[PDB]
């Protein structure tokens, strides 16, 4: 136990020194403009330099609705669905995050404490506001019109700007990293009336005649350069750099009215946050199809069994607003769910109404060691 | 000497408790009723671990049975769904005893923004007021029924990380008492021209408004699995021997252009002060006040400010203004504390004073159990 | 050789004394002066603050009534609007040393940057309880119609100390001999109103009725924030000597010579530790939302850019700092945790590579920095 | 001073031994063919082997003019604008060269002593000549036609084949180098009549309908292998390997008729050469818009204040011809401009005529130490 | 009587804040100064 306490102390000190001595850099890695009808999957090759903290991905797109008369309107996720999936592999080909664009975006929001890169509305007479359209998409695209969209995603390796847990040391000249981006295409972006809008950007009677004109992306890599050297070479937080900080998502089915649907935290990961999306057969409701949600331990005791509005209240304290309809969030950052500290734990949803093809899309944020 | 070590130990124990125990939020009671029959309830919380506070959810349906006239929300609106709250701990010592609106304003001051609100942004992703956590229709038309939702946090502990004021109830045995007095058909509706201070809706149809029903659910927040050491449970004795209370009072006797001073009592460490200028039923946006201040006898004013400048300081604390006639003062970093009664006072020099004018004061403070 | 231990010890002593001062003294905010005037008669004032204890800064309240006397045309707020009620502010301490010397718009943008949101603004929420813009702390009508009179209110915080907890830059004002001086150069009928097609940079309103707009009056009230009842010890008053011997200043400048697709570089001077940088691209009177820029960057002698970004990505970083965008053509850069200091690395420069350059284009730079009094 | 003189002697000896003992190698690192409409920025990863001297980049392209009737003609820089920008970072992520394709190309020419990789015309009856089209581009591309282009750039690390100053030691398996190439696209390559041709390849009335069909690049890495080992490990020229030899460019504006426009050598670098391009508002003139050019020291004295033709005469002695219109060169190789030897120095241009949006594009070649 | 003299480059500057700026505007500076030969 002394070897550990000293190991953690050494790690923190090394982290603190790296942060004080190195200088942060953010620089463009690659940009590409394309038509997803031609290609929608791209493998970006990050530069191998210093300690890598994450990637900021700018995505723009132009969409045209050529329907003769009908419009389409943004889905609840809208531009967050411009990227369908993101997967990162480090120089040792160890996979870190692999999740959907919508889940990654919701975590970006949770970590910011407000809708990611949004512009807050105030009474200021000075002309602050949505000036630069950092994340933007027209509410509707009428028949015959073309809309322009902009979206940003932060793909994290390091947990934060000050906590390097999960960061990647990329100083091995011949071992490349891989950032795979799978973009939306005409098939995923447009949903007909009555179809499931989960993965779509726009939905409406004009959907069949909507097409992307183009999508463009620019990946910026954030890293620390001029790493401090000491009496043993680079001073590095060994625990930070051998821990993976990942996001992943999965789908669970088998819900029945008034019965507890339990999703066990199946791995021995340290779960920092959990997102549960109740895709009630293509319908996304504002809590009205749920009796309660909870986190429960094998001891059968609930640490937070709450009605939907009260559950939402806790989230409002975290992001200053509510996540979209049917999206529920749970913060476990200070005391991560770890099944080896207490019995197995489960995330619980007791549904009031269950439509055909109902399912819970689970999104997790967690730490785990490489070994 | 000493103390340095007493506080050092207290803080160490607090840290161990926060690190080792596990937080739980649990429903302890729910009830639906008709205020025509009853509006005062005494909730019995569970005696388990260290209790931090209670989240009280209140929902109500209001029917405007008037034939042709509507009513509209007052400035406090749903914050008046609970008229008063009183908490007694296992040792029969009272902590908070205040109005629902004062409790709500403190919840907002502590959050740094309107309590449990949804902030509006340009995000195209559909975040927003999706769940209507705190909600009430702006107006209820003649013949219509409106649905309202309100939440209040009754604190024992000062915060999630500062357990000062928390209550140990894992042992006490004796019961705790959380008393709640709800709005009723006599307090919720104000006629045109009547004082709207304690009401939820005001308007020409008020006389014919009534509650269809009210429901409440109390959730208790506490720490379980308390850490044990040599001498036994590791506990922050100072935290648990200190009361963190909210209290209200009313003062009258205001006259144009004369300093109206409300004295702070001794012994209490006042963290915040709220003063509501109920100018005879009229609530103005500072236009009826010359200035406000906090003053020490023989040391003058530490912050004598015009109303807008006073409001500017508040905008730095809650990112907006409190409702008309509601003034806030933050003294958290250096609490008002006098060894002599009234060695410090809160001042309001009114420009205009209507009949039946008064200041409704609200205080947040720390004080020793002994 | 070494002996640098002195610095280490000096820093510790400075921090200890700062803490003692913060713990023992009591904060006071007090009115020092209020005046109502007609800008046609005068617009420059020199305020003499009180010499009491350690001065942290000044909160300046400014109100105005503007009438648009045009027979038919209206005027509308410029992007800066009421932030241009004060054109320039300059502070001198008792030793007659200059601290902040900048434009009202720059001071206001820094007030916003340090708050983490539009300065003293009222956010909008779904709360049914009537919070909101109740007190109109900073306010100005979006337009003033022909024949109408509009009322404005704006506030500026002129900092001496860096913050309420970091007294770096604060001023000890106890010498009865020499006075401090806070100079305010206000807007007047020649700066506040821009005709259609004229440069709106320094104006409050712009539009077809501008030539007939006039101030009815402007009023200001200066409140001084300071620490009184300073703690004493064996060696007398306990005081953070480094904090009180360091200047925390805001200054602005102007540079021209931009050409399409060529890097325009503005060098940071040596000795100053730059906490933030603001660059306003006054493209010949046109202020655009990034569309006239290829990219912006901060660069060191080594061709090494630490953040060469396209305008929207640059704007994204700013949204993380103030929760919204600064007005069109206004770009912000936060270097608070690692201040730009040309001694730490080679010379450093702020870069703008413009896509389009109109005649009379220029970059207006605003800086926040720390520097030794000596 | 003795420590230095001995340090320099040791460096030269080490350099001489490395050159005598090692064997030079040039080998392909990577090849890619693409459409710049899809992607135009590439991060190439050089191999980490021995001492790296530089990279030879072969670039080919096919351009089609689909205008109904109008042609386009090469700009003065032409194929040199196939690469817009090049940036290199070494294994420690220290940036070396970062400049435009046209500036890099002009330095390649200056260092060769003749237009880079050109074929000289002679009266020889034997069929020497432009046989292999090493650097080539059709003078015009008519409406409806497709032209093929070939261009080469040498990206230097080492100053020359015999002077290893600026070379990079790349023998650290996990620290990768980065060679970023930003290519031309339809937006940069084609200029309409009257538009600024500076960055373009072709200009003419058919520009709006011109498009790249494809661009291909092949990067060859030149390095020294089988490094000599002695009584202390590798015998290495320590000064050579810790000195950066870089190219950089910038733009300066503020010119007015008959007034000296001075561009201060702002850094403490040892400037080997200076290139000044007078982009007179999109017009490039053969000296007629200039009174004189000069290099001047704080002492206000000029070391070479010359009329344009005489300035050009000095350049003809260096590259056996003139650089394109508006491009001026200054050789300071034997006595580099170094502001710490004499007062600050400046490059001067006194313009005779100044159009709107006039500016001087400055290109520098210099040495500077890592520390 | 008190010559502008800085130990650091540009520790002092000459300032002109223009009201009107035409195309091709510029300031032509002229200086009188003393300096050591060495």
């Amino acid at each position: 136990a002394l070897r550990n306490q000293q190991a953690m102390a050494a790690n923190l000190q090394a982290r603190q020194i790296v942060l004080q001595q190195s200088y942060p850099v953010i620089q463009q890695v690659e940009t590409q403009t394309f038509d997803p009808a031609n290609r929608s999957v791209f493998d970006v090759t990050p530069a191998n330099v210093g300690i890598v903290k994450g990637f900021l991905v700018k995505v723009t797109a132009a969409i045209t609705n050529n329907h003769a008369t009908e419009a389409v309107a943004l889905t609840d996720f809208g531009p967050a669905n411009l990227v369908q999936r993101v997967i990162y592999y480090d120089p040792d080909n160890q996979r870190h995050t692999e999740t959907s664009g919508w889940h990654l975006h919701f975590v970006n929001t949770a970590k910011q404490g407000a809708p990611f890169l949004s512009s807050m509305v105030t009474d200021s007479p000075i002309k602050y506001g949505d000036v630069m359209n950092v994340i933007d998409a027209p509410a509707t695209i009428a028949a015959g019109a073309t809309g322009e969209l902009t979206m940003y995603y932060w793909v994290p390796l390091a947990y934060s700007e000050t906590d390097l847990t999960g960061a990647v040391l990329a100083n091995v000249p011949q071992s490349k990293q891989r950032l795979k981006l799978e973009f939306a295409n005409n098939n995923t972006a447009f949903a007909a009336v009555g179809a499931n809008p989960l993965e779509a950007i726009y939905q409406g009677a004009g959907a069949a005649d909507c097409e992307f004109e183009e999508i463009s992306y620019t990946v910026y890599q954030s890293y620390l350069d001029q790493l401090p050297v000491g009496q043993n070479g680079y001073i590095l937080p060994l625990i930070d750099l051998s821990t993976l900080y990942n996001l992943e998502n999965s789908a669970q089915a088998g819900l029945t009215p008034n019965v507890d649907f339990v999703v066990q935290y199946a791995n021995l990961y340290r779960y920092l946050s959990t997102i549960a999306v109740f895709d009630n057969g293509g319908s996304f409701n504002a809590g009205t199809d749920i009796n309660y949600l909870s986190q429960r331990t094998a001891n059968f005791s609930d640490t937070r069994k709450l009605d939907p509005k009260t559950w939402a209240a806790q989230t409002r304290r975290r992001i200053a607003t509510d996540f979209p309809k049917g999206v529920y969030y749970c913060d476990n950052r200070d005391k991560p769910i770890y099944t080896l500290q207490y019995g197995n734990v489960g995330f619980v949803v007791n549904p009031k109404t269950v439509n055909q093809n109902a399912r819970l899309l689970m999104g997790y944020e967690y730490f785990t060691s490489r070994t």
